[PDB]
């Protein structure tokens, strides 16, 4: 109606909340790139994406890669590979390009020589979008000499701009 | 208020949102159960739950466990046990019965035979809702020879369904 | 018509308060630890996200002192909250009521001076009190140590509407 607002919608002949606002699924088939400490690899991934109310979820399957550093960046390019009509705008967050400390969490990283992993526990955070890209900060929890990374399944969130 | 469809609701006479939908308790007395690599045990936790806006949210005890798999299942059975008047389909996610990797995070199981405790970092994530159960999936971190588990509180989150 | 927040005008139609959708604060606080006769405070800044019925705390990382197995994180919201958040702002949705609510891995890195020995412990939203937000610190087992390396934690919890 001309006298609601998205969210607010019609809902069968009244005043309700729009079903896209309470849930959107999508999709990111893309590049996932490491950089840190002068290590830089990249890896394709497909990724389930949940809108719902005013949050995004981007749910990244495991996946494997090459060395890490201590500390580093994980960085999302959602540029190119987003499920039309989901657009790269879609993604940004409610605090725009801010660097933030965002969603801070443990994740459990494998890295090995080609043997079994030591898994390291480590820190992620969503830290920054800009210009479409979402960059994760991902360090801490030391480090073994290695030369590939198993990286676990782990859901990114956070506030979407509206 | 005929012209009104929840989660829009009469507030005080006026417009407003349904108190109901920004946030309800509730509980689930009930059975999680373990199934990996011919391995298969189960406990019972009593658990909050929790919905506000679009999310359920599983609150789950710390609970003890026999032997776990490199990968395996947990499944929580939602079918009994919750708390009226929540009912089985109140538990369904908004992507209903799909096959997903939903709220992946790191949980630290503790795995002994008696002893002390070696604790793993695995990988936990909602998969699938099927028929009232829930299935997550916990893989990953590697293992030990072991004959208990030691799992710490977890909580469970997702969209949950409205039509 | 009578709108009641979060319901509100927008640009002339019925609408969601953008304020409801997204608010972004501060609290310049102190942080303390107790356990097992174990008492120690640091400062924090922290991003604070008011995001529809959530609220987000993202504590950085930050360096204290000896933790036991078990123990309370307490969060001091009578102070440090960016004006125009008051206190009452942070009371969860369950008011008082002990909880155990979004209980999650965090690893902390204990040390003497050396090299950190990280150790998975298992954090919780237990309860808040009179503007005094605890968390629940436990498990994962122990070493002898004197300090601790925390890292960036997000604690998230529905937030309080009356
Ligand atoms: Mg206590």
């Amino acid at each position: 109606s001309p006298n609601l607002r998205y969210p607010i919608a019609d809902v069968s002949g009244g005043i309700g909340m729009s079903p896209n606002y309470r849930f959107r699924q999508s999709m990111w088939i893309g590049i996932v790139s490491y950089s840190g400490s002068g290590l830089n690899w990249r890896v394709q991934v497909n990724s389930d994406i949940f809108i719902v109310d005013d949050y995004i979820h981007i749910c990244l399957p495991a996946f494997d890669g090459f060395s890490i550093a201590d500390g580093g960046d994980l960085s999302l390019n959602f540029v190119t590979g987003l499920l039309p009509p989901l657009l790269t705008g879609d993604t940004e967050p409610a605090f725009h390009n801010d660097v933030v400390t965002y969603g801070a969490q443990t994740v459990a990283i494998g890295l090995s020589s080609g043997g079994t992993p030591q898994y390291m526990s480590k820190n992620l955070w969503v830290e920054q979008w800009q210009d479409g890209v979402l960059r994760l900060r991902v360090e801490g929890g030391g480090s073994i000499t290695h030369s590939n990374s198993k990286w676990p399944a782990m859901t990114v969130s956070y506030p979407r701009s509206f």
